[PDB]
């Protein structure tokens, strides 16, 4: 059994926590949570640095979550140890009847990174 640190899921949708919590459980890989809620100032910086692409982002409205995998071997950027994870979210929500998007051959960007679709979750108007 996987046990989660102090990880700032605070804020993040109760929908994808719940898919969180259950992904670890049924988890091959151990992981943690990077960034739950991302500031708009936060976000803002991200596009000049040129980082994200538009000033739009799952991350302002508590409907992303991105992991990092602890894989013993320590080896962590390892494309398949992400992907291990991404069956685990994947099954959490056919189980708890949520539909989790993951980022994905998968950049790390990519791979770490999980949200709640945009039609069942939308942005504010």
């Amino acid at each position: 059994l996987s046990q989660r640190s102090k990880d700032r899921l605070v804020g993040v949708h109760p929908d994808l926590v719940k898919v969180v919590h259950r992904a670890l459980e049924l988890t091959p890989v151990d992981f943690g949570i990077t960034e739950g809620v991302r500031s708009l100032e936060t976000q803002k910086k991200y596009v000049a640095e040129g980082k994200s692409k538009t000033m739009k982002s799952r991350h302002l409205h508590g409907l992303a979550v991105d992991v990092v995998a602890y894989p013993k071997d320590k080896d962590t950027w390892n494309m398949k140890y992400y992907r291990m994870i991404a069956d685990a979210f994947k099954q959490a929500g056919r189980e708890l009847g949520v539909s989790v998007e993951w980022g994905g051959w998968v950049s790390f960007k990519d791979g770490v990174h999980f949200q709640l679709p945009h039609s069942k979750y939308p942005d504010p108007k």
